[PDB]
């Protein structure tokens, strides 16, 4: 129906809305004809009476058709289309292994990522590293990707979902982000926009974590799965732990490199590796490529060992313009900076705290990202060999090695490091990788 | 403090700002750094959250200083500054007649009015019609005339209350007008902008009414008294009937007309005049110029009787540029209409109903009024010799007498009247003028 006032007024005096309602909205938003005000004020109308679970999938399905929808259909594909969602972190590497892994069992990942300017470490800029990876294939070229190699990791084409630009732009100044069934539409909108099958997403919990609360990490992770359930795609959630970094390095060159070592076996960070197995068996059993989690985790521990999963990386990566024998010879391709210090705590202890958005912070300001736009990222700058908490720490060990620019810029992270990881007397109490699973 | 998003956030979450907080906020309304969405969102809070006594009264104070505050205190004059307000009314012209006559009595009026751009025939247009008058005099002409004459209707010299501005542009798209903790804020703030000592609210009720419901009339009446009176003004609030045209006449000469021959005796519509006294009565008790009701209606019926009341509008129309010769010859100044013909309802009967809103808009689409702002109003346009509920009506007497520019707009109001005003059987019961006395 018509009427932005008319639609605010029904909510705010308790109503829900209907989806023709929900819909003219939505595309009102899209085309610039509802006013920041009126987006302002339906939002606090849902942050003071929520919105039931029809409400909540019209939201989400009237935003997702606000761009494009991609269809497989044509394509034929013998395979599931699938892919992963997480609410990122730092050192959080697990889509470069997940991508290969599970098309080397069947599936089919059209990941069309985002980076994440502002104070999030992208994989489209760790993929830049990659010596002239091309992000941004045609429609074409991006549908013969996926059905040859079967993984693409591809840019969004800006049309996905586009009301949701100014729906967040205004929820963002005017205190209404903090609203669950706004936060979950806005998510899935961009997922549900790939025309999925099947989805996981991977709710971060701790100091790290998007949502403040463990019971409100959980709280969303509950709100994800019924709607995109509710939508038609087969989700599960599962929340991982980020009160530390996951990988062994954060950064981009770094990181990628670690991604490759992992796949070739060179090296495996254990809680990057369990993080990683849970999110792939998820998406087999969803995928229906396994009845089970023994079934799907023999699958995936073969295609790890066998080389299957490595050589689709390397299949991926020289389809979207990388060296045809990056996993092989990578370590001529990534970029190395000119200075690598390994940086020690003032004292011998055991590491017990960490502030990941410090080390994330860390690596922007010494170039890893960018906090404007018109920033060019230094693709080998970051940090590696990482202290896990319970590291035994002193001249032995150091809490990280640093690859800076710079004597000066590595000072400076010296210090930013130095002061996010605490130290203690005793190792602290272990925490899991993988909490729990929420699933139906 | 700082940021807006701070400042929304507190008062979602059930907190009370502080004034520092709320004048921050509202200045940031009028310099334009305030977005729109940002007001619509702090206008939701309060619609949900209401605004205690001492965030009410911060409110309408940091409106109030948002602009200019008028101060008499340098002029040293020998009586209450004081004021009447409305919240408006077809045929409401008891400001011609309050003004002087309380002037006549001690009283220092400085009126800024406002006329009413959108449905709302302001006193700024009615004095308009009379030739010459001019109702921008400066500053200093404007304390001149005060202190002579004792009252003064001009126009408002725009920096009364600039945030409200925004704030009410704003709260109209985004369903938050209808929020009593604002609108006694809304209204006040220009008054409390000029100064006054002693303030009286004419909260209407009825079908004409501003509020909906009489228990909401009320409710409006009862917040105004509470933060004026903490703003430091003596105030009170009568509600007004307004089921009808108050005055037997709407439009601009014809009222100006209507309100000479008031003041002079030759004709006093019985409902206006109960009104009219009543509100001067507030105004000389709570001004001090009376120490009970008996007194103050004694000191009024006089300066009305012995022709002292009619002499102080005479000068004030001097004053302000008009005639000084107005009241004794009136009807050589004033603008007569080419057709003047009496309209008869269909059948006889008595008036049982009338919409007011109906004949207000019947008004203004005859050219009494602009709908947008290019138009320029017909100062001789309008109704006369207006039935009153309870009137039998038939070949002798009619509905009301229309004063049209041609034969063709006099039939249209003639058709609108007639449908505005509904016939009965039998008289309906009476209602009182004034219903009662809000106070303390």
């Amino acid at each position: 129906l018509f009427l932005a006032q008319e639609i605010i007024r029904k909510k705010r005096d308790g109503h829900a809305l209907s989806d023709e309602e929900i819909r003219f909205f939505i595309n009102g938003i899209r085309d610039n004809t509802i006013s920041e005000g009126q987006i302002a004020a339906l939002a606090m109308t849902i942050f003071f009476h929520d919105m039931t679970m029809p409400e909540r999938v019209s939201l989400t399905m009237a935003m997702r058709d606000s761009g494009t929808v991609l269809d497989w259909k044509s394509l034929h594909l013998n395979g599931p289309i699938v892919d992963k969602h997480s609410t990122g972190g730092v050192g959080d590497v697990t889509s470069l292994m997940l991508g290969p892994m599970v098309a080397a069992c069947g599936g089919y990942i059209p990941m069309i990522s985002g980076r994440g300017l502002g104070h999030t470490g992208g994989t489209l800029d760790k993929l830049e590293s990659i010596p002239g990876f091309d992000i941004f294939p045609d429609d074409n070229r991006f549908r013969e990707i996926i059905k040859d190699v079967g993984v693409a990791i591809i840019g969004q084409t800006s049309s996905l979902a586009p009301a949701d630009k100014r729906f967040y732009a205004t929820r963002d100044i005017t205190a209404t982000v903090d609203s669950i069934p706004l936060i979950t539409a806005s998510i899935l909108a961009k997922k549900l926009a790939e025309g999925l099958d099947a989805l996981v997403m991977d709710v971060k919990v701790g100091s790290g974590a998007f949502m403040p609360t463990y019971e409100l990490s959980e709280a969303l992770a509950e709100a994800i799965v019924g709607v995109a359930n509710g939508a038609g795609v087969r989700t599960t959630a599962l929340l991982t732990d980020m009160n530390q970094v996951l990988a062994s390095s954060a950064g981009n060159a770094v990181e990628v490199r670690e991604a490759v070592q992992f796949l070739t076996g060179e090296y495996r960070n254990p809680r990057l590796f369990d993080v990683t197995m849970a999110l792939c068996v998820e998406m087999l059993i969803s995928g229906k490529l396994a009845k089970d989690d023994a079934e799907a985790r023999a699958k995936l521990q073969a295609v790890l060992d066998n080389g299957k999963a490595a050589e689709v990386f390397g299949r991926m990566v020289a389809a979207q313009k990388g060296p045809t024998d990056f996993v092989e010879n990578y370590a001529k391709y990534l970029p190395t900076a000119m200075l690598t210090k390994a940086v020690y705590a003032d004292t011998e202890g055991f590491v017990s705290e960490m502030d990941t958005r410090a080390l994330g912070m860390a690596v922007v300001a010494m170039g890893g990202g960018r906090r404007q736009a018109s920033d060019t990222i230094d693709y080998s700058v970051g940090f590696t060999d990482m202290a896990r908490l319970g590291d035994q720490v002193d001249g032995q060990r150091p809490l990280a090695v640093i690859h800076a620019k710079d004597e000066n810029n590595w000072q400076e992270a010296a210090k930013a490091v130095k002061a996010a990881i605490k130290l203690a007397d005793k190792a602290p109490e272990s925490t899991p990788t993988v909490y729990r699973r929420i699933s139906e």
